[PDB]
């Protein structure tokens, strides 16, 4: 007869921050300063270089400790940054990740405080991965680069690690003056765009010296992604009209040539990029970021049935298979990497119309990381989904600290420190846009 209780948002929001808190007191006892916490043996490891250690993930939780009110934490990783944190480094580091996670991390932490430290800090950074651009003569970085030395490594790269830099680099331009860091990053995303096939598919592998694809597989999953989403982030922060146009014309092509049902269910396997044949049966967790692109670009109701596949593998597995087989809708590893792309959809789709389900949604998937991933001094990656318990892997992953704890409170808190109508995230969920004053 009477309905179930209704969820008390407020308290699910207050409880997120509580265990937010908790799982900082870890890693200021066991990892302080280091890239990351190993929260089953209370240890750490490195990221970027072995044995020089960056403050990953105290980098990556900075604009999550401001939005939850952490007040006196925010302030004690900001001050380690300040006092600790050079680039000046005889070692290489990987010039994608080194961008969406410190560069954006910077920049986040920045447009909080208003400090310019940070700021320095972050274009200090952006100026030694400019040098991997450079070595290209088609503006196309190479994946490596010493960040003392501006030497660079390998060169057979990949749409996302070409094209996920516009957002950071562009609000670099806008704070600082210089139009460099924006024009750097926009020619990368031009050169692979000039290069689409008949049907408007890119290949996802490109060289940097040859400027030519290395595959014939067109994705929309991992090495391809991110580029998507940098395509609308650039028209929704910098108003450039290139790649508003962009964005639309990449995304009909995927649904008119990738969109395919399996039982019933929609999936985006690979495909040759010229002649539309499926070249693929994989599907990434990764992929459900797409969902969430899928609305914001103005096709929400193809949005909606693909995050219905994501939705029916909770319902299913517990937690979301690290990768299926679309044809049969099996896992194809049992491990995980306490991924975060189900509750950044859910959020992406919240924000156009504030339907209560997506709130839902997302409240099964926080409750079952407090049932599955929560150690001693932390929350970690999984080894087997399969087992009943779930096992456990030994290791938290920096964007844990940036992604699904500052989704779930964003949904649930509805916070006065955040414009809700102005907020921008990167693909590591860093806040570009919408901090307010408190
Ligand atoms: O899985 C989370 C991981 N995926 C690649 C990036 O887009 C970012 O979401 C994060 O580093
Ligand atoms: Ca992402
Ligand atoms: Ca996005
Ligand atoms: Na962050």
């Amino acid at each position: 007869a009477s309905e179930t209780t209704p969820e008390d948002w407020k308290a699910l929001a207050a409880d997120v921050r509580s265990e937010f808190q908790w799982a900082w007191q870890g890693y200021v006892a066991k990892a302080w300063g280091k890239d990351e916490i190993n929260p089953v043996s209370g240890t750490s490891r490195s990221f970027f270089i072995e044995g020089h250690d960056l403050g990953l993930s105290l980098v990556e939780a900075l604009d999550t400790l401001w939005i939850m009110g952490l007040d006196a934490e925010f302030q004690a990783g900001v001050d380690w940054v300040k006092a600790n944190l050079s680039f000046d480094v005889d070692g290489n580091a990987q010039v994608f990740e080194t961008n969406i996670r410190l560069v954006g991390g910077l920049l986040s932490a920045h447009l909080a405080s208003g400090d310019p430290v940070l700021l320095a800090k972050a274009r200090d950074l952006a100026d030694r991965l400019a040098k991997a651009f450079e070595a290209s003569p088609h503006g196309l970085p190479w994946r490596y680069v010493n960040l003392r030395t501006g030497a660079v490594s390998d060169p057979e790269t990949n749409l996302a690690e070409i094209g996920t830099y516009l957002s950071e680099f562009g609000v670099l331009s806008q704070l600082t003056g210089e139009r460099k860091y924006f024009d750097m990053a926009k020619r990368a995303m031009r050169h692979t765009l000039d290069r689409r096939s008949k049907i408007g598919l890119m290949a996802a592998n490109i060289h940097a010296m040859t400027g030519a694809f290395t595959s014939r597989n067109a994705s929309i999953d991992v090495y391809a992604d991110s580029f998507y989403e940098y395509l609308w982030d650039a028209w929704a922060l910098f108003g450039d009209e290139d790649c508003k146009r962009w964005a639309v014309e990449c995304v009909d092509a995927q649904l008119a040539h990738q969109a395919k049902r399996y039982d019933g269910r929609l999936w985006f396997p690979m495909v040759d990029f010229e002649t539309g044949a499926v070249t693929g049966t994989a599907q990434s967790e990764l992929a459900a970021y797409y969902a969430g692109l899928l609305g914001q670009v103005g096709r929400k109701a193809q949005g909606d049935d693909y995050l219905a596949s994501f939705t029916y593998l909770q319902a299913t597995f517990g937690v979301i298979p690290e990768s299926i087989d679309v044809t049969t809708g099996q896992p194809r590893r049992k491990h995980t990497g306490l991924r975060p792309e189900y509750p950044d959809a859910c959020l992406n789709l919240w924000l156009i119309d504030r339907d209560p389900r997506y709130r839902r949604l997302a409240a099964i998937h926080y409750r079952e990381m407090k049932a599955t991933s929560r150690a001693a001094f932390g929350y970690t990656a999984l080894k087997d989904i399969t087992t009943r318990p779930m096992t456990q892997d030994d290791n938290c992953p920096g964007y844990w600290w940036s992604e699904q704890m500052k989704y779930y409170y964003l949904l649930f808190s509805d916070t006065p420190r955040i414009d809700y109508g102005q907020l921008q995230l990167s693909t590591e969920a860093n806040v570009l846009r919408g901090f307010r004053k408190v």
